[PDB]
């Protein structure tokens, strides 16, 4: 239910990508920058017309010129700081949205740009638990910058 690959999430060709976000849905930091660049202005514009949400919630937009149908914005910080709990909620909420849209293929990054203050392995652990709990109609892809990293993530998923 989760496969880890080297690639560019702005090149994922499935139903949706998950984009880590502040709760004000003001995009730009991290992978969002590339998403705005290649996806175009309509992604922030739709966010502007959703308004702000709560930390731990997710919100859905179209994907502009990207080869996915939807972007799922997962609010990990803002009005309160990122923690293992906000990470858990934002993941569960992102996946809940995907299920609501009746989607099958969804892609996350490592959320690294958003969890600098947290212990990496515990963050990976919590998102993994939420992903595991998600229904089997979903196929989740983790996308990483380097093969070395993705092979590390796959190797780590062999710890069981
Ligand atoms: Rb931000």
């Amino acid at each position: 239910r989760i496969r880890h690959v080297q690639g560019d999430i702005t090149e994922f060709q499935g139903d949706a990508i998950v984009n880590a976000a502040n709760n004000y849905l003001k995009l730009g930091a991290g992978v969002a920058g590339a998403i705005l660049r290649k996806g175009g202005p309509s992604i922030q514009e739709e966010c502007d017309r959703i308004g702000k949400i709560r930390v731990g919630e997710a919100a859905v937009t179209g994907a502009g010129n990207l080869p996915v149908r939807y972007v799922i914005h997962a609010a990990v910080l803002g009005d309160e700081p990122a923690s293992l709990e906000t990470v858990r909620k934002a993941t569960k909420s992102a996946l809940e949205k995907a299920v609501e849209l009746g989607l099958k293929t969804v892609a996350f990054t490592s959320w690294g740009a958003w969890v600098g203050g947290l212990p990496a392995e515990a963050v990976h652990r919590v998102m993994g638990e939420e992903i595991k709990k998600a229904p089997d109609t979903l196929e989740v892809t983790g996308v990483h910058g380097t093969e070395k990293s993705a092979e590390a993530y796959r190797r780590a998923s062999l710890e069981h």
